[PDB]
């Protein structure tokens, strides 16, 4: 018999254990849907800073539902258009530190982290298993500001990527090879995105349309492209989100503090979406992103970019 167990508590939310394990997030309005998001994943404080993100996100929606008394959008998939459910299409875990980060500069303050950027597409490229090979070469500088910095390069187009060696969890045990298989991968999802490189209490932060760019020119990605969520309304953009993960198209998206970024890679009945945070694993689960309509620019839900167009060639 499952029961919730209050963990952390807002004006806004309440995030509540369960007893069979796992945890929800939950709103207590007229104007809200109760059930925000879910995981089987039993919650643990975790500095995680796209869910970080994701909570700022809601708590500005439901403010501005109640202060407008307009209630919050609940759009489902028309299983007439497209796929009734989507389930998890991810098997990987990954995150922004070690071993993702090996490859990338030491500093005092600690080694630079891969960017929540390059994590999101690295594991939609795992995804697929694709490119064979990338495409030129590239040079980030850190600090990002420096043109004459300490030079951070990807040899796209002379590197074959490890896909065998590609590990779906490196939170215990890997080997060497498992280890520089994913960090060459992040170093080269970084570099693409023109990153700029940060240690762990900074962050490594990148933009959207950059990585797009990247993906098309060093990756062989044609069709990738940017789109940023203020263009559509909430019906609109959530018909992109159903439509490209019913063809099994997870979506690198995020926004911009070096920003946030994470994998959509399903979707269920309800419209909830299946996201992978990038943070180990940490909080991954389904949320609810309909309900998050862009505000003014300056808003937490302008933040959001989707580069769709990322997958394998026929």
């Amino acid at each position: 018999a499952n029961q919730l167990r209050e963990l952390k508590q807002t004006h806004t939310y309440t995030v509540f254990g369960y007893t069979d394990g796992g945890f929800a997030v939950i709103s207590a309005d007229d104007l809200a849907p109760e059930l925000l998001g879910v995981s089987e994943s039993n919650f643990v404080e975790t500095d995680n800073p796209s869910f970080k993100w994701w909570l700022k996100a809601i708590d500005e929606v439901i403010t501005n539902a109640v202060k407008s008394n307009k209630p919050l959008n609940v759009i489902k998939p028309d299983p007439s258009k497209y796929a009734a459910e989507v389930s998890t299409l991810l098997t990987t875990t990954w995150g922004q530190q070690m071993p993702y980060n090996k490859l990338l500069p030491k500093t005092k303050k600690g080694r630079l982290i891969t960017g929540a950027v390059a994590t999101a597409t690295a594991q939609v490229l795992n995804y697929f298993k694709y490119p064979v090979r990338g495409i030129g070469s590239h040079t980030v500088h850190y600090p990002a500001n420096d043109p004459s910095g300490v030079a951070i390069s990807a040899d796209f187009g002379n590197t074959t990527y490890d896909w065998a060696n590609m590990k779906d969890n490196y939170s215990g045990n890997y080997t060497e090879a498992e280890a520089n298989a994913v960090a060459t991968l992040m170093l080269h999802c970084g570099v693409a995105s023109e990153m700029q490189y940060g240690g762990p209490n900074e962050g490594s932060g990148a933009y959207m349309t950059d990585c797009a760019a990247g993906l098309r020119t060093y990756f062989g990605f044609t069709d990738a492209e940017y789109i940023t969520r203020a263009n559509y309304t909430d019906e609109q953009w959530m018909d992109i989100v159903f439509s490209e993960l019913t063809k099994g198209h997870p979506l690198i998206y995020g926004g911009v503090d070096a920003g946030h970024a994470f994998v959509i890679d399903g979707y269920n009945k309800a419209g909830l979406v299946s996201v992978n945070w990038g943070w180990n694993g940490d909080v991954d689960g389904y949320y609810k992103i309909d309900l998050l309509n862009p505000g003014n620019m300056y808003s937490f839900t302008a933040e959001q970019d989707m580069v769709r167009g990322v997958y394998g060639k026929p």
